[PDB]
């Protein structure tokens, strides 16, 4: 059960959703920071990156690249991917909706400054009219504690992670969604997650 | 015993990789084409799209959206996703590199695009075939990675026919998959396969 090793920069970027899932499942890990174009060159030049890029994760004797491959393997290994291929399809539809919204928030600060005001405007519109309504409807339809199978899964974790970034954006956006508000609370109080949210954890700060 | 129903435009777009995978697996399906903005308004008001967008596929009692959710279900049902958890990780790594390179090409409607091909993606898949010398990418058995890579090989071609020239094992994988009976039927005229944009 040796430790998985995360290779990335000292930032949120494309490694942060992997930090959140390993911690919620209670696994302990080490990180390898990248601080220069020289270290990035020795990984590459040493044959560690199949497509010459990070993120990279060493686990169970492998060297994986691509965020979605890293996340799907961990979720299976720790039983966080539902019980059968029909549960996985519901889970897959929900989390890809969440990654579509996350990616726009993620690239927002690299947009052209002359294009910045309209892109932001467009992202709260979708949050309000498309994505937040869709997930409140899911929880209302069955009235249960979790999004799928009445049991904790990766979908609850990736959703709650996104709710925090939205709050940093505009804390009024979640108001009219009381079922979402309460999920955020119940998940943030699980022992493994409450720790990861406490000061001193491997959680990383905004991309100042 | 009802067949899968695919809802999209009459074009390649974001439904074509799904067209390839079901045909390769021998599955007959139906298509309902979107041919006017009002067609798409009725799909929304009747409540068939969880996030108000297509593609959407009806299958085994459910309505699925998001291309990656749709493809993962189909690949597991017809045993084209590996035999265990580690075979699945090599397959996900390969096909998301492929979905990366294909995304750039799809939105194209380049020098950069041509450099990455010749120096990043094609040398990486030639290395994989050379490492074990077998006729398929993973587990010595036909998988979704083989189908998605060959579809891409056909698009890269339309762009520039000399890009593949220095990659002998890729040319040969292209030849053998195309000769599979389900796949050769799909490349023949009269199939659901779609033409390039014009």
């Amino acid at each position: 059960a040796e430790k998985p090793k995360l290779h990335y920069f000292n930032a949120r970027g494309r490694m942060e959703s992997t930090r959140w899932l390993l911690a919620a499942a209670g696994v302990e890990f080490e990180e390898k920071f990248i601080k220069s174009a020289e270290d990035l060159d020795k990984l590459r030049n040493d044959g560690y990156l199949m497509f010459q890029q990070v993120p990279m994760v060493e686990i169970d004797g492998m060297k994986l690249v691509q965020t979605r491959a890293i996340l799907n393997y961990i979720a299976s290994k720790y039983n966080l991917y539902g019980k059968d291929i029909k549960e996985r399809a519901l889970i897959d539809m929900y989390i890809e909706g969440i990654a579509d919204l996350g990616e726009m928030i993620l690239l927002l600060p690299v947009c052209p400054p002359e294009e910045k005001d309209a892109k932001l405007a467009l992202i709260k519109e979708k949050i309000k009219n498309r994505y937040f309504p869709a997930f409140e409807k899911v929880l209302k339809s069955h009235g249960q504690d979790y999004l799928v199978g009445n049991k904790l899964s990766r979908a609850d974790i990736h959703l709650v992670e996104l709710l925090y970034y939205v709050e940093e954006l505009d804390s009024s956006l979640i108001s009219s969604f009381p079922l979402l508000k309460a999920l955020k609370t119940r998940i943030s109080n699980l022992p493994t997650v409450k720790k990861f949210l406490q000061p001193g954890s491997p959680r990383k700060p905004p991309m100042d």
